[PDB]
């Protein structure tokens, strides 16, 4: 009854089931979550991890013994209950510090602290096991036209990213960076608004080996962009590191409902996509209990997002071993994709007459694609209609 | 009076002013227009010149003598108005054959058809004088989940394009191309989607500096985005070969409404940015004149265009000339953005202790950024009320 | 194995399954079906019945023995089948007449003659059997803001549908308007752009009793909006005369994609309503087979649109009739959400101190609404994941 | 210099200049105002009043004692400044227990709660002299399906401002009641989501002549509707008891810029039309200065709204006024759509050849609306380039 088991990779950041619920216009619902109840929970549940912003597991503010002590405490539940940490991030957007960004702030002084804050953070990822650092840069961006030189701005994130690696390499950390696309909220635009704007800058870092993309369902579609199709160019370029799963209606502020919700025939054909493409990096969720639930309906929501995920998976599954998705498939001319156009090269497609000077152009408009049959077969599958 | 000359670099293409008016419910309102009569009308409104998709040009299927009287009337109204022709492109989108594509169609006859029309095409817009050849693979993408594996998808993309990039190195061709990319319509999802798409798809191309992108102020502002900041991004990027200019309300159906009309804040900022950034391509027109037009409100429309942008070109430069707006840049520290954050290197960094261990967050924190200001001084010039 | 048959009352547009596949970028791939060809199909499909805009039953300035004709054929097209016609229209926007409205037409002429075109029509649909006219104003708005004074444009509107309500009642007919909104396309923005500003206007009629509303599922998603929740207010002002199903992928040009494709979770939450709420019109789509699509994908992708309205009719009562939902819905109080505030009335409700003055917000607030787990039931059930 | 003084009628709510920064994603930027230095500021910029949720003035929780001296202090302000109230409204938002809704929480206890809590600051309203209760339902709806049976919602809707209306009756009170929609945010969808359902629900309260709206420009846009169309219908109905200006960049999360900002052109188009439709309300903004301001920039801010109101309608007065644009609106046919259509009634358009057998459409078809050069015009205008 597909129950997750922690080789599913699921993982959690602790600021979703412990969001307590402040929206812009409502105060908490829910009491703070200590982290170690949290990964307890969340084992029990069968998720394999969890993931943090600093000031996630350790207060803003805190103290070298109070800072030992939440980081004891942590690693302690960790191994109480078998959960990793595969991934971690810096809070660089909360504090009123970073009104106008961190790596890209007007204030230089502001840029310098949040690199410092982001190099503390690494080193306490790599200490606890992670092998992705997360960089959401949720204050880059500007609200209106002369507060930002995004040309400015966009020389300042390269120059961080670039020293932030450079950090990584000095200490011989294995870890690697993937960059948060989202295109807005909570900044009027955000920089590096999509998954593609993020692939584009990081080719023109120092050493782009070292950076891929963290992409997140409901950002992709808050610009009404196909998150499945991101994906598969994330794929195609090597950069897909990590990905955060939930759910979105639309293009409206970012809901971060449980993975499934939303645009459910999107969620199938990302699972699809990620089982196929054998992406073997964690199923994190990032994701929000609405504020309308308890303590258990946070449990519940939670365990919605792997159970969805795992029913997905089996109809995608299912779908594409069925001996008559195959044919439609063959149908629908899938197989000539997969095919290279001119294999025999630039002069014999110059000298290839059935390329041109005799092609039947109506012959070949005339042969329906078959895609609505491939379709209500993908729709059968999905609904266990077949 | 804000009057265009052929110097402004204004250009319109064939297929703009000749838009009959045909929309997925209506027929067309206006005849089709005579290139020459276009390129002669549009000289007369201080146009510098006209660009063309083949099948504009020279009808589609015309014999060889048909194509050369043509190709002779367009050369003839081009020597007597002085106009230029500065960019071409394909019609890969009119043909039901490019019903699922050209470069990326499913039957690989039709990759290898688009590809040579499209290199026949090169070869004529070469003749011509074109500098740039534009690519808009409007029927790239899909309805279907099942229907379009993306990445075989941009595996053929980048074979059709690395073969047009050996075609016109080994003609010694100078044309270099530019990418233009749309979320959607006419596909559900077009590939390449944004600018940011399509700047990461040109870096996995085997000579990547032959190719550009050609963004279109609607096309970005129908997935929600900020055109002035993904301008900003491909400019970053040395990829601005070539831009579409036009208004759209919103997220909706492209409207290619004329320039200044639909987002007028966000034209402001555009041109303020290409005037800064001196971008010296040509200022192209891809706009529609609404169908309720007959063929006086063409000309009106495409004069609007160009008003419009030699208004905001000048209350942008009165903005950036403003010793006051000069103050409110400083006070608001756009300055400061323009400075390296760690000139000084990794390890200065890491021991400054003015950047994270006696860094006052509240005090930084405190510091209003002055954008609010700053911004109603942008109003005030951009609607002449300083 | 969900198969339609005529009792479940699911129509079909002429102009559905014969859209040629004309879209603002490309020719038809299609060729025109006759009528007779498309009735005989569908009835095969398992339909209850057809409907028509006045021009694509009669082309467009036939002479009266060619629409006799016409009419003739398709009547025997009817009685050889066994279907129904529940439903015509006008189309007040193909030709260039309309290009400004029809009944909100600037010009006072064009408005004259919109309302006669209309009126023959509906004099032919009572004819051939029609219980509902819809009138979708697809031309009525505007792309600028001086060109459309939308007060003025009301006014007339409202003359116009008062002059077809005096018309049906003085013919006796039995008739009924159904008025379809649309935000936006082909017009920049469209007069009565959704559910709420019809419903509204309705009430202005001089007999608004004979008016209703004809929601379309796409055209509620265009604004981004829910159309589950669109429909209830219908229903809830007794003004769901018919309705236009069909598929929508968020905030687009209007893809009118088969039904259940799009938003399927609106989908089921759709069918849930409509089949609690005892609808009883037509179950009609307005839909368009991807152009993509040859002869055998369109009647595909017609019996899509019923195959999945069967498999969610099936889900969503499995779903209500569970016990488990049942309790469920108990658990998150819409038992309470269906009893009156205050049935007791204002005074009991002023001296009441269990409302205010005793009132115990803070347990109250502490009260998780269980919606996730009840969310998840329903996902759970539209997956056949019990 | 465009400079507002009290007789512009410009108000502002104590939540807009007095907005600390809290976002989904970041802590206060700004300390709290006392409201009684929010009414001296507002005044010294020439504002004419001010407007409040009842928590907004009084603590959430104060003792009578409490209440007594927040109000008297207030009262000071106004006589000190003479400043007006002539709105005030409920939080039915913040607190926890309202997180399912107000008027139609599922819980019933909580609809009786929200109803004492509106009445008792009605009664305050009244005192302080509000001509206008605004009700603002952002909690009313859903995030997902199962949760909220709509017509059962509705029926709590009706319910409660049924109540209400019978209380303001029953005292004697000439206030009135205005409703504003919104379409999401911080609810998933938020019932009555644009101007159209709202007035659609006030035709079926009990006495619908106490009830109109209060539209925010930044809601509709949210949908993507054209917020000045909207208008026109309210003004058509006789609705537009009060409004909520402000700015806003398309489809996302709410931003509350200050008026003038978002969408330029829409916020001409609207000014032109509340004063040439003679709108006597307040011209209320309801907007957040960014969190990216200090004090000063708030005030700025705030200024810049009142300026931008002031240079829209000296530009639209002076579009209107202008005899070449008399002219062009004549060109256009606009005097045409402000004339009946059939004033000679239905049998004489049924008898009237001109309207359709001896119709020329052809010619009317070919006559071309002249829209563009009216809309340049207005472009000229709004830009001062005339
Ligand atoms: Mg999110
Ligand atoms: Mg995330
Ligand atoms: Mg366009
Ligand atoms: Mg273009
Ligand atoms: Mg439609
Ligand atoms: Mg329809
Ligand atoms: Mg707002
Ligand atoms: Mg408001």
């Amino acid at each position: 009854n597909y129950q997750p088991t922690p080789e599913d990779r699921f993982t959690f950041g602790l600021w979703t089931v412990g969001w307590q619920g402040r929206d812009p216009f409502g105060d908490a619902t829910r009491r703070a979550l200590d982290p170690v109840e949290s990964v307890r929970r969340l084992a029990e549940l069968g998720a394999h991890g969890v993931t943090f912003h600093d000031d996630d597991l350790i207060p803003f503010g805190s103290s070298d013994s109070e800072r030992e002590e939440h980081v004891k405490r942590f690693r302690q539940a960790l191994d109480d209950t078998g959960m990793k940490v595969p991934m971690a991030t810096t809070n660089l957007f909360t504090h009123p510090v970073f009104k106008d960004g961190g790596f890209t702030a007007n204030d230089r002084d502001v840029r310098r602290y949040a690199l410092r804050k982001t190099i503390r953070n690494i080193d306490l990822a790599v200490e606890l096991g992670a092998e992705t650092y997360v960089a959401w840069g949720g204050r880059e961006g500007a609200e209106s036209g002369g507060a930002k030189d995004v040309r400015d701005a966009l020389d300042r994130m390269k120059e961080a990213f670039d020293l932030l690696g450079e950090y990584v390499t000095s200490q011989g950390y294995d870890i690697r960076f993937a960059i948060e696309p989202k295109p807005n909220e909570p900044r009027g635009d955000i920089l590096l608004p999509t998954v593609g704007h993020a692939l584009a800058f990081i080719e023109r870092l120092e050493r782009p080996e070292l950076y891929g993309v963290n992409p997140e369902v409901g950002h992709e579609q808050m610009a009404g962009l196909n998150f499945p199709h991101g994906i598969a160019q994330a794929l195609w370029a090597g950069k897909l590191f990590h990905i955060d799963l939930n759910g979105q209606n639309g293009i409206k502020y970012d809901q971060d409902l449980r993975f499934g919700a939303g645009d459910l025939r999107a969620a199938f054909w990302l699972v699809d996509l990620l089982e196929s493409a054998g992406y073997s990096g964690p199923r994190h969720f990032d994701f929000k209990p609405p504020r309308t639930e308890d303590f258990d309906g946070v449990w519940a929501s939670a365990a919605g997002c792997m159970r969805n995920y795992l029913i997905l998976k089996e109809r995608a599954a299912a779908f594409r071993a069925d001996p008559e998705v195959q044919e439609a498939l063959r149908a629908s001319r899938l197989d000539e994709l997969a095919r290279p156009t001119a294999a025999d090269g630039l002069q014999a497609l110059l000298d290839d007459r059935s390329a041109f000077e005799e092609f039947d152009v109506d012959a070949a408009a005339a042969r329906g694609m078959a895609f609505e049959r491939l379709d209500q077969l993908a729709m059968d599958h999905l609904l266990g209609a077949r």
